[PDB]
């Protein structure tokens, strides 16, 4: 079937709504499925989080290795990696950004947060690097609340696939930033049962999950497809399916990817 056929087969027979682009580097449209209806984040936001401060490491208004200190009231829901560090007193820029990345850490995300001036910070990042449609309201855990309908801490496949192409590979890093930020995606801890699941063994694959309530689950990052690199998101709202159901549709979601792109 189509690569709309086969989203709608999916949507149909597991009661759900698929959102995806595929953009190549330069942001150009390559397919999508509900590409423009917004969706909550979720976690997703951590990968701009994380463009944002190597951004601010890139202009000298931030130092990675700087050390941010902190309580036990910091510890939220899923902080696996500050709870780790909560009795040292401290995690680095650089230290509380790979655990955001890579673990989802909920504590780690909101003490960068708190460093660069909250959710209104992230939302003008977002403007600045041409995105007009994705914003952060909320810190975590609240903001992946997806109260149904809600246009808080949303985005959409089409402006998020963008924002991603932008940070790998429309220069909104330096070279080494973009290349650690990188790496980062590619060694997610978070992603083994959701969208790289679908892809070939042999591409590059790097990701940042999300999972909201009320059956979001997400996945957003790149591909390297041999020589040919593409990002891509992937939001979808299951209310009904299992959070491994909603795992195996991501990575269904990936499979049909991949047979549009060995289409080719």
């Amino acid at each position: 079937l189509t690569f709309k056929t086969d989203l709608e087969k999916l949507e149909r027979e597991k009661a759900a709504q698929i959102g995806v682009a595929i953009v190549d580097p330069q942001g150009e449209i390559v397919a999508g499925h509900r590409m423009a209806q917004r969706f909550a984040m979720g976690s997703t936001f951590k990968f701009p989080l994380a463009a944002l401060v190597f951004e601010r490491i890139d202009s000298g208004t931030e130092r990675g290795d700087r050390k941010l200190s902190y309580g036990p009231d910091m510890i939220v829901e899923w902080s696996p990696a500050t709870e780790r560090f909560l009795a040292s007193g401290h995690m680095t820029v650089l230290e509380a950004a790979q655990a955001a990345v890579q673990l989802s850490d909920n504590g780690a995300t909101n003490l960068l947060l708190r460093e660069i001036g909250g959710p209104a910070a992230m939302t003008q990042y977002f403007r600045k690097i041409g995105d007009s449609v994705s914003r952060l309201d909320r810190k975590e855990p609240e903001m992946s609340d997806n109260t149904p309908g809600d246009l808080r801490d949303t985005t959409t496949p089409i402006a998020m696939a963008r924002t991603v192409a932008k940070v790998l590979y429309g220069g909104a890093l330096t070279s080494t930033s973009t290349h650690t930020i990188e790496r980062w995606l590619i060694g997610n801890q978070t992603g083994d049962a959701t969208l790289r699941a679908g892809f070939p063994k042999d591409w590059v694959v790097g990701e940042k999950t999300g999972t909201c309530a009320n059956g979001g689950r997400n996945d957003i990052g790149f591909f390297k497809a041999q020589e040919r690199d593409y990002a891509v998101a992937v939001y979808t709202t299951a209310p009904k399916l299992s959070a491994v159901e909603r795992d195996e549709l991501v990575a269904s979601v990936g499979q049909v990817i991949t047979q549009l792109i060995l289409s080719t």
